């Protein structure tokens, strides 16, 4: 159903943001509040709703209610490695080993690739929706804003979350742009996909937009820190980016 | 000093944009807690600063002081006539006739005026950096990021300000991109100013970006409606607009 290439780059990104999902709802148990447990439970439904469920069109929805109901009632004295023992016996038990995450090294990288893996899942929908609908995909996109809107670093980096604060809405008004290609689509025009960044989007247009957004990022560390950059720093190009997920 | 051409457009963006801060600091007699009172005196500093002041390097940064002391002191009971009249004799008084709306009719269009006016005092601000210095555009681009992040609509639209609130990073990632283009030239690569969107800026980025922001806007609020644009609906194109500005 989905369109995606596999290559070792997704993989990666798959495994990054399944460990995304799983130090998101360890978070569940320790929770602060129930404003917090609130937002938390909604993200992680719709991390494992986009990476596990929605294949199978959400039919395992209640399955992953009681997999963020069982973190919610874990105790908050129990070290990450015992709520990973717990975590996998409790994914295994309720059929969800495709939401198991094979790596458990947790860095910046794995946020990168978590919104990365999100970019191409935001551009396969967008592709395959003759197979889906027009309202499907809008109401997917909807969901995306708010993922988008409420990342949850993890680690600690008061720098990066005053940073993205500021500048998240770059990725937002991204998936406002596809929504209005689509709602021209539902008017009467259909899209054009063009290369380049009356109805015309760009083919990877949000692949491309995240790559650029985590250029923009790295360049602009350089800046916050007061320094130039390092002498082997490098940005990520297009050409390579697209070879690299055979986009 | 500035190399922002004159045109009956940007007579009307500086016009606006002073009706703008007039009704800003007309919130000062009115604001409900000390903490509101403090964002909307910071506001008011940088948009007075940005408008009629830094031609003259801010010497008068404390007639503005002034004109917001008193403006705080006013009476909450008065109408916003009264304010006006009271306010048109207060900035004579302190030499700031430069500083005075000529239309006072407050709209959408003010506050979108608004806009592109401080994105050409950007671009022009880059543009003449050799005439002021790197570091003094840095510290003006970092103002203007906090003037973005902190938009007051004044008029009455919760819709408008929930959307602001999610793709204002749109607009701030532009200004950050600015200051990486800088930071280049810093460290020892000159910018090539580009026609389009390893040191490249678009010539007039900033007023293209609000131009595009403005239409993005435009074509997002009949998603939002749930309609089909009306038939008379047409976005600004930048062919149009570079002409209307002189640019
Ligand atoms: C949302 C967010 C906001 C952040 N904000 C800040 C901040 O304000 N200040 C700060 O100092 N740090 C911030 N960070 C972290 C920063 O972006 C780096 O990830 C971190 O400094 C580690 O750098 P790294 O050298 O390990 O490179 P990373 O960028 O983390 O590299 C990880 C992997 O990504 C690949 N890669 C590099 N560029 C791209 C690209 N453009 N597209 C796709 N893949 C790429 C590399 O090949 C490598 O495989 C933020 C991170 C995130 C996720
Ligand atoms: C920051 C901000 C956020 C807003 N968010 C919303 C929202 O979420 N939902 C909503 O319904 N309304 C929103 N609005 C208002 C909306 O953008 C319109 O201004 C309003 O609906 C009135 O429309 P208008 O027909 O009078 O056109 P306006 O866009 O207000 O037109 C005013 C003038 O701008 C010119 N113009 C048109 N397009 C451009 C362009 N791209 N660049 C430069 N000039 C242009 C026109 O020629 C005209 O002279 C927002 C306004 C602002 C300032």
């Amino acid at each position: 159903s989905s369109m995606i290439p596999l290559t070792p780059l997704f993989s990666r990104y798959k495994d990054s943001y399944l460990l995304y999902s799983f130090r998101l709802i360890d978070l569940l148990r320790a929770s602060k509040s129930a404003h917090l447990t609130k937002l938390l439970s909604s993200q992680a439904t719709y991390l494992y709703h986009f990476a596990c469920l929605m294949k199978y069109k959400d039919i395992q929805k209640y399955e992953v209610q009681q997999l963020i109901e069982w973190a919610i009632n874990a105790s908050p004295d129990m070290d990450l490695q015992q709520f990973r023992i717990e975590f996998m016996d409790k994914t295994t038990e309720l059929n969800l080993r495709s939401c198991q995450p094979k790596s458990f090294t947790y860095t910046f990288t794995t946020i990168w690739d978590t919104m990365h893996f999100l970019s191409l899942i935001i551009d396969d929908m967008v592709y395959t929706r003759d197979k889906s609908s027009l309202d499907f995909v809008m109401q997917q996109l909807k969901t995306m804003k708010v993922l988008f809107y409420n990342v949850f670093f993890i680690l600690q980096c008061a720098m990066c979350r005053d940073h993205y604060m500021n500048v998240k809405g770059f990725l937002i008004y991204h998936i406002e742009l596809i929504e209005i290609a689509l709602d021209k689509e539902k008017y009467g025009t259909d899209i054009t996909f063009v290369d380049s960044y009356n109805n015309m989007l760009m083919k990877n247009l949000m692949a491309y937009v995240i790559m650029t957004f985590h250029n923009h990022v790295n360049d602009y560390k350089w800046i916050q820190r007061n320094q130039k950059p390092p002498a082997h720093y490098e940005r990520m190009t297009w050409g390579e980016y697209k070879k690299l997920l055979n986009l």
